């Protein structure tokens, strides 16, 4: 599912992403949208054999089970099509799981890219929300 920002915006805000492990509702909106384009489908494959799976974008090299990937350790306990579901919920509890290790938010490189020190109240405006 390709889904509409205030729509997606809602959706994390239900599922308890406003302020996880300190990390605002627009720090999730902008990182799914310039990893994704809001789009659960996406998939990308890496140079090292790892590909990167639904609207956050998670690499199967630490989170999920590809069975592709050399060296994997399926830290969510997932299998990576689990990722890419309409339905938001397996993709949420992995992505709380990737925001505990200590590099935070910033083990997304599109966050540390486009969002990192930036406004981001563009990304919830007119959301009511």
């Amino acid at each position: 599912k390709v889904y509409d920002r205030c729509e997606l915006a809602r959706a994390l805000k239900a599922s308890g992403m406003d302020g996880y492990a300190g990390n605002s509702l627009p720090n999730w909106v902008c990182l799914s949208k310039w990893e994704s384009s809001y789009n659960t489908q996406a998939t990308n494959r890496n140079t090292d054999g790892s590909t990167d799976y639904g609207i956050f974008q998670i690499n199967s090299r630490y989170w999920c089970d590809d069975g592709r990937t050399p060296g994997a350790k399926n830290v969510c306990g997932i299998r990576c099509s689990q990722l890419l579901t309409d339905d938001l919920t397996v993709a949420i509890r992995c992505a709380k799981r990737v925001v505990l290790d200590p590099n935070g938010i910033g083990a997304w490189v599109a966050w540390r890219l486009h969002c990192q020190n930036q406004d981001l109240r563009s990304y919830v405006a007119g959301c009511g929300v």
